[PDB]
């Protein structure tokens, strides 16, 4: 429960609008742009890790013309 950590994101708009993701093992590799780590392991990412993937997600989202995007948890 820190300004240092942060549990996942929730799904803004479209169909799986107030679904939730919990931050894994394999996203913490991720938002350093590497391939692996358990994608099974739920755990916090540190905050700003936790940015890196927020900002990559959502420049996805509108590279893909989606209608959904990503929110951290609070
Ligand atoms: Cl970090």
């Amino acid at each position: 429960t820190q300004a240092n950590w942060c549990k996942g994101v929730r799904i803004l708009g479209g169909k799986r609008d107030g679904e939730t993701v919990l931050f894994t093992d394999a996203h913490f590799s991720e938002s350093m742009g590497m391939a692996g780590g358990d994608p099974e392991l739920v755990e916090a990412l540190p905050m700003p890790a936790a940015l890196r993937l927020l900002v990559k997600w959502n420049k996805l989202c509108e590279q893909m013309k989606l209608d959904y995007r990503y929110k951290l948890l609070h």
